[PDB]
């Protein structure tokens, strides 16, 4: 059986750009770093963000943006502040349980949600 | 802060196919689909794939395919039986990418809308360990 998930690999063309995203916004805790141009090794790092290890590899951006996008849990007395936090980022925004929609410099679509699947269906 | 991870949601054009794919590789649980009650602004399931929460919304977006991908832990002793299960299902595997010492066996497959899966047999301990 699967056990559980083991990682999250996002391509982007800045590492060190979206790395200060997942810095400011996720308070993302940089864990690991590798690569070299010069060597003709394609540079990435790996991140912790609330227990799970995200992994980011410097390539192409998505080319377009779709509604397929990876959501993290906050309070729900925490929105209008991570709102705001994020309209910070000049990242643009898309404007029960309230949710935060943002892109990151890749087209990544994100989302903050506030409530959990119990209260989703319950 | 992040409290943890809410749940992804995946965009495809045929939901009851997807959802096939999902109950037979992953023995994805289906814990909700819009059918179960009347007006839906969209066709929509929910799945428990180990823990995680997965939402499939029926639609017309077919991003391109890329590197992004999101990987489940499987054990290395597994890694036969899965390759199986999906060679079974005639789902297209990727071949064996090139790897350092410490990242472990992995599978690499798409469902049917241009989304790279992975089913990994490492560990991030195993992969800190060197210098
Ligand atoms: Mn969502
Ligand atoms: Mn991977």
């Amino acid at each position: 059986m699967i056990s559980g998930l083991s990682h999250i690999t996002l391509i982007v063309k800045d590492l060190n750009k979206t790395t200060a995203f997942l810095q400011n916004i996720f308070n993302a805790e940089e864990i690991y770093s590798s690569g070299d141009k010069t060597f003709s090794l394609s540079k990435e790092k790996f991140f912790l963000i609330a227990g799970l290890w995200i992994c980011i590899m410097e390539g192409d951006s998505l080319q377009e943006r779709t509604y397929n996008h990876i959501a993290f849990q906050i309070q729900s007395e925490e929105v209008d502040e991570y709102t705001e936090r994020i309209k910070a980022l000049g990242v643009e925004m898309k404007p029960e349980g309230r949710s935060i929609y943002f892109y990151d410099f890749d087209n990544h679509l994100f989302e903050l949600h506030a409530g959990t699947l119990e209260e989703r269906l319950k």
